[PDB]
């Protein structure tokens, strides 16, 4: 049968990643020329991450580990426009690699929540010797890691446990909400996705707003959007992996003053879930169905995917 699955959340909370997951659990994964597709994404998203932490430290008045690195940092916007084209030479990656290393730049890499950084910034940063290699095509990780703000409507089509799924993803961002209306008709089920590290950032379009908050917001009126009553809601609290490591460092009651828990993943995570299906206005009559991702994770999504796909089947 044909099972309608709409992707919702705010932004950079994962769901075109939990698209691309469908693409390498269902298909084939994507294919060379595909991955080299990405070549220039990754390139791009790289280039990207670096020079926000640059303009961070003159932002926070951040001084270099080492006084070389002002040259190296020169070298960087000189050298930048390959980057964007899909070429990385071995200058620019050892100028790149050279800034990454630097103590200020990691001092201020490590207040990322100040300003706006991706959060594959690292994973990239860490992996530039590979990335850099002559004749380097993306793998499958690097692809799902890349990030691209979706604007418009993305259908994807797939089969799985004899269903052909037909799922639509869309823009989270404030400028994409009006478009999230175009895709209301005939949804099977909706999968919510929460970036759980979220908590103590704020949106890219609006400092005064924490992100959590925003998130808090989209999914009380999705939840209980009488449009959706006979729809099943799914909800991916995502990026489990890095909220585990936030959770240590920085503490919850920047987003929840109220949170009395240890900061803890467990006790963190359930206080979160639970501060999301509170939302519910009618507990007793609609199910949410709550899993904790990280969508960059092919096990992780392949096994949530395999357990929501029942709940769809059953219910
Ligand atoms: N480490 C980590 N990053 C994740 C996870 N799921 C998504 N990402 C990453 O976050 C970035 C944003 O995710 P993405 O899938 O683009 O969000 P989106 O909801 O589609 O965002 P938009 O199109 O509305 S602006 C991407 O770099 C992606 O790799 C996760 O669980 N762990
Ligand atoms: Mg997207």
């Amino acid at each position: 049968r044909e099972v309608k699955l709409l992707l919702l959340g705010a932004g950079e909370s994962g769901k075109s990643t939990i698209v691309k997951q469908m693409k390498i659990i269902h298909e084939a994964g994507y294919s060379e020329e595909e991955c080299k597709q990405y070549k220039a994404v990754v390139y791009s998203n790289t280039i990207q991450s670096i020079i926000a932490i640059i303009r961070a430290m003159g932002r926070l008045k951040i001084d270099f580990g080492d006084a070389a690195r002002a040259d190296d940092a020169r070298q960087l916007f000189v050298l930048a426009g390959a980057a964007e084209e899909g070429f990385m030479t071995a200058e620019l990656a050892g100028v790149i690699k050279r800034l990454w290393k630097d103590s200020g730049v990691q001092a201020c890499f490590n207040r990322s929540r100040e300003y706006q950084l991706n959060d594959s910034a690292a994973y990239y940063l860490n992996d530039l010797d590979r990335i850099a290699q002559p004749n380097y095509i993306p793998t499958q990780q690097d692809v799902l890691r890349t990030r691209v703000k979706t604007t418009g409507i993305v259908e994807t089509h797939f089969t799985f446990k004899d269903l052909h799924f037909k799922m639509f993803d869309v823009g989270g961002q404030r400028s994409e909400r009006k478009k999230w209306i175009h895709c209301f008709e005939g949804v099977t089920a909706i999968i919510f996705c929460v970036a759980l590290s979220d908590y103590d950032l704020v949106l890219a379009e609006d400092e005064e707003m924490n992100r959590m908050h925003e998130s808090m917001k989209l999914f009380d009126s999705i939840c209980n959007n009488k449009w959706f009553t006979d729809t099943s809601i799914i909800l991916f609290l995502n990026k489990k992996d890095l909220f585990e490591e936030k959770i240590k460092k920085s503490p919850l009651t920047i987003c929840y003053p109220e949170y009395a828990g240890s900061n803890t993943y467990e006790e963190a995570a359930a206080y979160i879930q639970c501060q999301f299906e509170d939302l519910n206005k009618r507990k007793d009559t609609k199910e949410i169905y709550t899993h904790f991702t990280c969508s960059t994770d092919t096990k992780n999504v392949q096994f949530v995917f395999d357990a929501v796909t029942d709940v769809i089947i059953k219910n």
